[PDB]
């Protein structure tokens, strides 16, 4: 079983990694094994003097804080976003652009980005006067919580993977990680995309040139956002599983809403839903606009990813008539 897991992990640098198989083969530790593999591949343990034992302890702790009974926002999704970010960071157009600390920040942010997700939306939490919404004043409720949990877990015994970073490095990494995870809130999507489009329109090359923090962090924010919304760009067998899972989560939220006498949220009513129309809409209005813009920024590095997205959109559309 360990040999088969090692075999599947050889594809860690590729789009379309068999993440569900890795989840099974690793004994439900996809986040831990994919993160460890990526840290080894990028030589991050040596660069930042992270003891291996500390890395594994933190990762297992973090993974334990993803809910086992949430169909989508679980440890498999976190592992998938981590691995997808790892591939996007390796894009030829961004070679030598980011510092090791920025790379570490983007990967760590991806790992913690949905930790302790309850399987319901920010709007549900706000509408139900939840403890989370009250704590966070209805603003990026989940995303603020994911950050707080991800950082708080570093304080557990033998969990501080940044123990050997300088104070300045820790301060910088913390700010970057916060900026990245807060950008995964879908309420920020339109502004994030508008800014990415502006970057493509004012693009300078030499490989991409990004001289200041605002531009670098903006690219990392959009990169992790793309990774988060990467399901429709993956091979169809993976994409369909992700669709099954998000719909299960949405339907369970709708069941909760119906029990409370609330109006059922879009796509959450199992009795009045069109899974296929919803995916075509998701791609047409959100995923394709974002990915086409990313592809333009790194043209032509992401052409195969964009082609897959377009093929998958056509497939889902073809099932409707
Ligand atoms: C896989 O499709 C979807 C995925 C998400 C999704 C992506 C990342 C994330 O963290 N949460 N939700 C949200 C909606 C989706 O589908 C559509 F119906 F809107
Ligand atoms: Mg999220
Ligand atoms: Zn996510």
């Amino acid at each position: 079983q360990e040999d088969v897991l090692a075999k599947e992990l050889e594809d860690v640098n590729k789009w379309g990694l068999h993440v569900f198989r890795i989840a099974e083969l690793s004994g439900n530790r996809p986040l831990t094994v994919i993160m460890h593999t990526i840290f080894q591949e990028r030589d991050l343990l040596k660069t930042f003097k992270i003891p291996v034992d500390t890395l594994i302890t933190y990762l297992m702790t973090l993974e334990d804080h993803y809910h086992a009974d949430v169909a989508y926002h679980n440890n498999i999704h976190a592992a998938d976003v981590v691995q997808s970010t790892h591939v996007l960071l390796s894009t030829p157009a961004l070679e030598a652009v980011f510092t090791d600390l920025e790379i570490l920040a983007a990967i760590f942010a991806s790992a913690i980005h949905d930790v302790d997700h309850p399987g319901v939306s920010n709007q549900f939490l706000i509408n139900t006067n939840s403890e989370l919404a009250l704590m966070y004043n209805d603003s990026s409720v989940l995303e603020n919580h994911h950050l707080a949990v991800g950082f708080k877990l570093l304080q557990e015994e033998n969990c501080d993977i940044f123990q050997n970073l300088t104070k300045k490095q820790r301060q910088s990494l913390r700010k970057m990680v916060i900026d990245i995870v807060l950008a995964t809130d879908m309420s920020k999507h339109m502004n994030l995309l508008a800014d990415l489009k502006t970057m493509v329109e004012t693009k300078k090359v030499t490989v991409l040139l990004l001289d200041n923090y605002s531009d670098r962090i903006q690219v990392l924010q959009n990169m992790v956002h793309c990774a988060d919304l990467s399901n429709p760009t993956k091979p169809l067998q993976l994409y369909r599983q992700w669709t099954d899972r998000i719909m299960e989560e949405f339907f369970r939220q709708g069941d909760r809403e119906r029990e409370r006498g609330m109006e059922i949220s879009p796509m959450c009513d199992k009795h009045n839903a069109s899974v296929e129309k919803s995916q075509v809409g998701f791609i047409d209005y959100i995923v394709h606009p974002l990915w086409e813009t990313w592809a333009d920024l790194v043209h032509p590095d992401a052409q195969d990813i964009l082609d897959t997205l377009e093929d998958n959109r056509e497939w889902y559309q073809s099932t409707i008539p």
